[PDB]
């Protein structure tokens, strides 16, 4: 995707004799990091803390509906919940890679 086939061969006697000599590195371009290749278990830590770092029990009662219930029900509703993350989402890519057990 960052680099396609195609280039022009490379040739020594024009990047030694030709002048303005011609070399891969005379014109670069900032490349932004593409992806990366994260460990399972810091993976598995970051989402734990990720996910446990936003729960507001206000967020998920908001007014007036919470004022009009008991507590039982109310401790009921805050139970349980959910969280879905996205890989391209962070700063940069992230990669999945494992073997299958």
């Amino acid at each position: 995707l960052l680099a396609p086939p195609g280039s022009p061969v490379r040739n020594a006697h024009n990047e030694i004799l030709e002048e303005p000599h011609h070399c891969p590195l005379q014109k670069y371009t900032r490349l932004q990091t593409p992806s990366s290749f994260p460990t399972l278990a810091t993976l598995k830590e970051e989402g734990q803390r990720k996910a446990w770092a936003s729960f507001d029990p206000k967020a998920l009662l908001p007014l007036p509906e919470a004022s009009y219930l008991p507590s039982c029900q109310l401790n009921r509703r805050l139970a349980w919940s959910w969280l879905c993350l996205l890989p391209s989402a962070f700063c940069p890519a992230q990669v999945l890679l494992g073997v299958l057990v």
